[PDB]
């Protein structure tokens, strides 16, 4: 069964769309109504899939396969309206919710991030409030628009307003430019929030900067949010605010890394939109980091 | 001064942001929030501003000689809020109208017609309607996706802005009793095939008249090989001269408003989708100028 | 539920990988090792159901929608070996055998025009020599080479060398190029195979094609297979042997609807190649094409 | 021997830089200096014999190939500078003549529509004022000026002007889009329009009559046909011909006494699939075996 | 007022197509007449407009944005003709130096690098003699030759031959792939390979040396960067920058004394998801930023 | 003569099929019969051929004065068999180092690389190796898939083509005991980070020392962003740079063949994985003169 074959799933898992009883459960979520500048998110959970089968979850020289170690399925989409934002934002968190119910965790693959405010409120009911790693060009900590409440620049401001999010046991990684508008990094630094800006990263190297993770984060119940743009351009062109100067993915790879030392408790990968991409490149990297965060959340428990 | 040379304006048209004393406005509409399937209409008026500087408004056997054209640029849409969205587009388009005799509207999904139609209403009252689209866009709305790109001349005849027994819909295909029942026309692609452009110009002259009409041009109308950059693309489409042929008739007619929507950009190809939207565009500057 | 939500199955048919019961099931061929100039058909159901979601099987004033006339799910794929051409032949016969044990017929979205040899045999094995409705710019008679003798110019010579087609049945349309090679139409014509080329049926028209289609097949058990290069490289351009000046998409769409006058027992769709197809509009006539086939068989049944 | 195979020449015909004795030259021009709009079409001779290993020189029940009749050959480009308009003309027109002393007669590959005024030249020079079928989007016949002497849109002007063209027999088809002076010439100008009343059979009817026996060079502009079909081209202009329509209407080339032509305008890197590459593939393999009919 | 909407400016800079009193002009220079492979870059100031309303001019704990500092506009277009190249050249020359008799200078937006050599007359001529920063993988110190004297490859040795340049002030970085006459006349050359060796401190350090306090003129070639992050241009060469690495280094320009800056080479045509228009509008940003810095 | 002129032969080379007396032929191996997953490099050849007319083979600070080249055009690969077209592959390369000292092959897939391995150990006995790729390609054959992609690495060892002790392979990652097992130094994506460029090239040294080296390279050790256009990308890969720069020890050793493989051009963007490919034989043909 050559890796093309058959409906695609993300990475080939099985399909379920009402899991119940897995360890992680892959979701998509089809939506790009917070996005301000090129949307097609929507089409990421759909070109993830159709790119993943390359993507085999067993490392080099790690022993056994992450589908060995943890049960993981792909439990297809949440209908998510494209037509109403705060209505596709609650139809996320519910459904979200319900699959902690019976699964102890996701890995959602969007869709714009301002999803992942559904997501930390799901998961924060179950854990209470969350340690963040964030890794994403832009702080995305802006305050909501007139008519736009959860634009994609929002999610850790809901999150740390919300108190979904322990704001003392956040670090965003990889900040260069700003999204939706220019907001300084003042809200989040006051709230104790670690920044480290792709220049900082280049100087703490990521050694550094996943000492740095793990002395901020500690044991803590932690979610780790990417979007894809934390890379530069060159490695993910299919996204849609780009932001030049950004890391390699071997760095974000191996940063990811540090997630096995800490206690996860779901995660995303998110701002894929497929349009822009170019020999699907985003989308075979975006597989590759959940296949990371799926091999790490076994790892770390 | 080649034609790819300064800043985009459609067909290097000036640009003037608050245009007033104009015959025709042109003003884009970057907005896609209605879309249900591919998004990126909201990339449609800079793509098509883009690719418009190779078309002349000269044609063969010279338009902004005989009618007085500008770009007003675009209409600031919120990508977030279609309600609000549909608001500001009705309110900008009015105040378009206040001041200049009609205005084109480069699209920006479908859904955004229907604040044309509430604008152009406001001056011409009930207005008469050539619909090409491979879509007939008369469905409900429902709570949460009022203005989804399928509705505009659902809400057009509900809202009294259309008079359906004015209105022909030509090029629907794929996969109508609400507008059937309402005595809309309705020339499916099968039809408009057995027609031909002549019959259908004639039955366009019969239903519409002389009657105040606005123009409304889904760019899917014509097969996806002709229009790749779209939305909801529909095979078995008409050939992109049976359009601009079909076109023609509009100078016969008395145009009030027109449009040319759901180009999105990211699907297209060589940007043939954008420029057949500016020839589209250019036709219908020109038959304004015949009719008036 | 919007259209591009969920994994993709045709036309957002329900997926059952053991179907049985169904009127037809569509089955997807993911192989190219069948052709002679390029590859990257095996992707082609990937990418038909990709697009599909798009198009709903209600047609425009055709009354009850193609699915709640008859019983269609789709099956997923069969396992198609890239790396061996006679296997791969033997494994889609075999597979395609199997569907129709327990369902009337199947819709096959390939891969290679090649495979179409394996269906002919499995269908010809239920109903006896079948009449053939060919859709293609290439008449696909050509010899087998060494080492290949399923390329993608041969399957119409098997499938009659082997008594698979009844040859008098045999309407073949659109021809205007030779593919792997030139051969002439001798072995086609001397068999008695009836060849529309592209030229002569700009001169009989689709309504004239219709009836002669209907003249020839008459109720016999009828096969149609359709080339996605039938139509002009303007309208699918994502294939892997174009050919310029060929059929309107519209003229195909219409052409097919005689089909429900016959006695249709299977159907394919086969070469796209989504690689070279440019904003999906390719994968998306292939799914109109296949829905067509679907609504004609429900009328003819 | 798949038709991938190999360096890439012309439909797979033999390479010869300095041919003689053939029948018909294959030779590149791989130059956009004379294009207004997007450049790209320098590419065109490469993305052509690229796409050109698809398409066989054997028609549909037409009998023996093409390249069983007449002697064809791939005769590389011709070196034009991409930084000199007039240099490059002129070393068009040395090359071109230089291929005419040696075989019978060149399909040129183009290129921008303007390297044809030194394809006249070379051409009227050994067979004295020709006859032209047009096959455009548009008429070609504006003036030059200082500065611009070989745009794109000037070399049927050059040709009427040069006296390389009877404009009394010419026939230009497919214009359209955005005339007085090729008409007081007394060139035939069939519009899109036009032709799409007169039909394949009577433009065909018309070109015959118009030209006659007279030498008559064929130049196909690929921004002829519709965009759906050759998007690959730096000027394009909706509403135009179906690429069937084209290929049916050059037939009537067997019918004349070509001497000479050219496919023009093709810049891959607008072209979608390859498929305007492969449609000016097909026009010049129509093309060559109207030569071998008419010859 | 989302980022896409209104008629395309860089950086969604208001636009005054004779600006006057101005700080910085933003000047396109739509040309690709020097290129001597891919053309297209005569698109590039459009792709970059295009994708530049992106890019706001607003750094990172930077302080007020550079257009709190520095009053800039859109220029729009010098009207280039595609037909010939002196007349180009010396069209562009005259453009910008009317821009420098009403503004203090301009970052122009390219075009092929050919254009440089105008540039630089303008700016030397209110200057004198300029010290260079110039970032590619080419040297572009190629001979001139009669019917190309101003194809892309010769801007610098234009700018050193008539003494717009101080060669002792010059650095070029970047260099790369496949030197005497710019080595001996005193340039630094700081090829990939020894840039790699230095690093961005260490080549920061070196530009300061050279350039001092001297005018300087910023003249960046998208193609220093590596394909990866720049694939829209008309020569690249493999095994180049990163682009963090380039917009660090930029960041020494704060420390010189700029009065002109460009970037050249982005041909859309060739680029994938308008990274390279991207990139080029950062780097735009970056010098305005430094410019603001410095004065 | 500008450089897209001509027909397009790698690096603008004299063209001959059957050449005699040539210290480096290079050729084109147009087959993707091996490849598991994306096809299309049976159109490396061609797309590498008409990107390398940009580069010269001339570096900063000339090959082509240094030893005799020559592009000698394709091997013909049958695309319907995969033992033939190995076959085939063994014997055309096995010619060509009958007349001339050594081969650039251009792929095609990598399974192609074990008739390349077969006919260069004709001439010189059991090879070292270097082998840049994301993946070992040391997976069993099997029964119907015998020359898969992933397999050649495995043939050349029990085939006793390759002395393992003389065998490095770089840039492994994503998703080995075989080849450890023979002896065979892998080096992986990350530890390649640890040891840089010069520890690398310095461990290649002390590993090949000065015994006849086939060098191969699977164009995916790039990291997809610069290497877009192949049929198994794997993220997380090397730069451009890193793999250029390392390919300068190839200089200091005794290389005897080469080859650049999987490039599948119909994924590539901006044709800047055959431009990347090319500058990657450039190389390999310089470092021979150097080493020779
Ligand atoms: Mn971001
Ligand atoms: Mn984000
Ligand atoms: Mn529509
Ligand atoms: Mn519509
Ligand atoms: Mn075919
Ligand atoms: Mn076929
Ligand atoms: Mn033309
Ligand atoms: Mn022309
Ligand atoms: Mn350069
Ligand atoms: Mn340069
Ligand atoms: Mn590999
Ligand atoms: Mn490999």
């Amino acid at each position: 069964s050559p890796r093309y074959a058959q409906i695609p799933t993300f990475m080939r898992l099985p399909h379920d769309p009402q899991p119940r009883g897995y360890d992680v459960v892959v979701i998509g979520a089809p939506y790009d109504g917070g996005t301000s500048y090129r949307p097609g998110a929507r089409f990421g959970p759909q070109a993830i899939r159709s790119e993943s089968g390359l993507i085999h979850g067993v490392g080099i020289d790690r022993g056994p396969g992450t589908f060995d170690l943890i049960n993981c399925v792909d439990a297809g989409d949440i209908n998510l309206t494209p037509f109403d934002m705060n209505i596709a934002i609650d139809t996320a968190q519910s459904h979200l919710s319900g699959l902690l119910k019976a699964n102890a965790a996701f890995l959602m693959i969007g869709g714009d991030h301002s999803l992942t405010v559904a997501a930390l409120r799901a998961v924060a009911e179950q854990h209470g409030p969350l340690a963040v790693v964030h890794l994403d060009a832009h702080s995305d900590t802006n305050p909501a628009f007139y008519g736009g409440r959860y634009h994609h620049g929002t999610p850790f401001r809901h999150g740390i307003d919300e108190k979904l999010i322990d704001p003392a046991a956040m670090v965003q990684i990889g900040i260069r430019g700003h999204n939706p508008k220019p907001d300084s990094l003042d809200y989040a630094r006051g709230h104790g929030v670690r920044v480290v800006t792709a220049d900082e990263f280049g100087e703490l190297g990521v050694g550094g900067t996943a000492d740095l993770i793990r002395e901020k984060v500690g044991q803590r119940p932690v979610y780790v949010s990417v979007d894809i743009d934390v890379v530069d351009p060159a490695f993910a062109p299919g996204t849609g605010t780009p932001a030049p100067g950004g890391l390699l993915s071997r760095e974000v790879l191996a940063l990811l890394r540090c997630v096995g030392d800490l206690k996860p408790v779901g995660f995303d990968v998110m701002e894929v939109s497929p349009l822009y991409d170019h020999g699907g490149i985003t989308s075979i990297l975006a597989t590759e980091i959940g296949a990371e965060l799926l091999y790490q959340y076994a790892r770390a428990h």
